[PDB]
RNA sequence: ACGAGAACGCAGCACCAGCUGUCCAACCUGAAGAAGA
């Protein structure tokens, strides 16, 4: 028979699984000083780009 | 000066009426977007 198991993942360290590969900063901005990172919503960015 | 002469085997008539090319059936099975040192 089949048993369903509910299931609680918590992460101890970080964990990566990869959707996509980006070179230096195209697709996002990152501000050295604060050590932030910032994805540019792209379709609002080609929106502004056309403005 | 023919057992012969003259004489449409012709007229009207729907191969037509009823009937599902239908019934059953997962595009499915397995696979770490991941690793040197």
């Amino acid at each position: 028979m089949k048993k369903t198991y509910r299931v609680t993942l918590t992460a101890l360290g970080p964990i990566f699984i990869g959707g996509g590969e980006k070179l230096k900063k195209y697709e996002y901005i990152f501000d050295k000083q604060k050590k932030v990172a910032h994805m540019i919503d792209h379709t609002k960015f080609t929106k502004y780009l056309l403005e």
